[PDB]
């Protein structure tokens, strides 16, 4: 799959919907970032950052209006530079839940509360995209 990657979440996103991404860091990777969208604004910002002052960190946010809010940090930090990963996200009434390679890794609180109005997913940063998708569990 082509990165920059837009998987589109018809209908938007709803609770038990787990969304399945698969794909290798590239070396000497410096990001990578997923944005679940609604309309320009982006709903959750799940942004991995391999160098932030020699720092490896994952920064989550929202955007709304042009406007970036407060920030949530999290040090665990499961991703490696040249190595396969599998990132699942499952959408929950409360929190969007985060799992990278089997290990629960965070939980994001919705900020934008109309979910069924989250109807896009945009997939870039520093890696090879093999496979992108969702299901109800
Ligand atoms: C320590 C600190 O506050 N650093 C922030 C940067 O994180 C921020 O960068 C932007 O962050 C958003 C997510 O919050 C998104 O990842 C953007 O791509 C990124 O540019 C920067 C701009 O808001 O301010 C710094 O102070």
């Amino acid at each position: 799959l082509i990165v920059p990657y837009n998987l589109p979440l018809p209908g938007g996103v709803v609770p038990r919907m787990l969304i399945t991404i698969l794909g290798t860091v590239k070396p000497n990777a410096n990001r990578i970032a997923l944005d679940f969208q609604r309309g320009n604004d982006v709903a959750f910002h799940f942004n991995p950052r391999f160098n932030e002052n020699n720092r490896r960190v994952i920064v989550c946010n929202t955007k709304l209006d042009n406007n970036w809010g407060r920030e949530e940090r999290q040090s665990v930090f499961p991703f490696e530079s040249g190595k396969p990963f599998k990132i699942q996200v499952l959408v929950e009434p409360d929190h969007f839940k985060v799992a990278v390679n089997d290990a629960h890794l965070l939980q994001y609180n919705h900020r934008v509360k109309k979910l069924n109005e989250i109807s896009k997913l945009g997939i870039s940063g520093d890696i090879d995209l093999t496979s992108a998708s969702y299901t109800m569990i």
